[PDB]
Formats: C-alpha cells, sequence, structure tokens
C-alpha cells in the first residue's frame, strides 16, 4: 500500500513547472489542496519521477541522518513560503527557485516524505 508515495507526488512533485514565481506558488498550492489552512512552507521537485524514486536506491541516494536519504543528483526545485499573518486563505506565497540535492524518507523504495528543513 503506497498511498503515501501518491501523497508525496501530490505535495512535492511538479513535472514541468510554468513560471515558478509567486503566482505559480499561489496557484499550485491551491490546486494541490495545501491552502486549508495555508501550509507554511512547501517544496516542489521538477524533472522526471525516475530520478526521485532512485534516491531510495543507491543509484541516486545515500543514507542520511537517522531515517532519511539525500540524493546524489541535484534537482530543479521551487519552494513556496507563506507570507503575511494568517494561516487561512487567501494564502500569499513567495517563491524561491533553487537547484540542489534533496532529502526524502523512503518506504519500500518510494519517497514518502520530503524533509523541508533544507529549504527553510
Amino acid at each position: 500500500d503506497n498511498s503515501r508515495y501518491t501523497h508525496f507526488l501530490t505535495q512535492h512533485y511538479d513535472a514541468k513547472p510554468q513560471g515558478r514565481d509567486d503566482r505559480y506558488c499561489e496557484s499550485i498550492m491551491k490546486r494541490r489542496g495545501l491552502t486549508s489552512p495555508c501550509k507554511d512552507i512547501n517544496t516542489f521537485i521538477h524533472g522526471n519521477k525516475r530520478s526521485i524514486k532512485a534516491i531510495c536506491e543507491n543509484k541516486n541516494g545515500n543514507p542520511h541522518r537517522e531515517n532519511l536519504r539525500i540524493s546524489k543528483s541535484s534537482f530543479q526545485v521551487t519552494t513556496c513560503k507563506l507570507h503575511g499573518g494568517s494561516p487561512w486563505p487567501p494564502c500569499q506565497y513567495r517563491a524561491t527557485a533553487g537547484f540542489r540535492n534533496v532529502v526524502v524518507a523512503c518506504e519500500n523504495g518510494l519517497p514518502v516524505h520530503l524533509d523541508q528543513s533544507i529549504f527553510r
């Protein structure tokens, strides 16, 4: 049962991002159901899925800290950071594009958790 990998995709995967600017964040955040209440910080990995799953193997990952894996490759990435004083919509986001390796947790060879700390 990998509903958790599906949920990872929903929360942290966007194949081919449009603009990656503020309005991209404000939109994909709403579209992926992360706006009730406003998620304070959330990061989307772009590119193909093969690469993300491969972090679970030695192919594209190393063990990291206690329970996690850190990728060998660098991914294109957009971090959406909630702006303003309310946890409730409308949620205004600032976008930060980046390019670097990511940290996930894996169950049964699939990413089920993104560690958001490296993007804060």
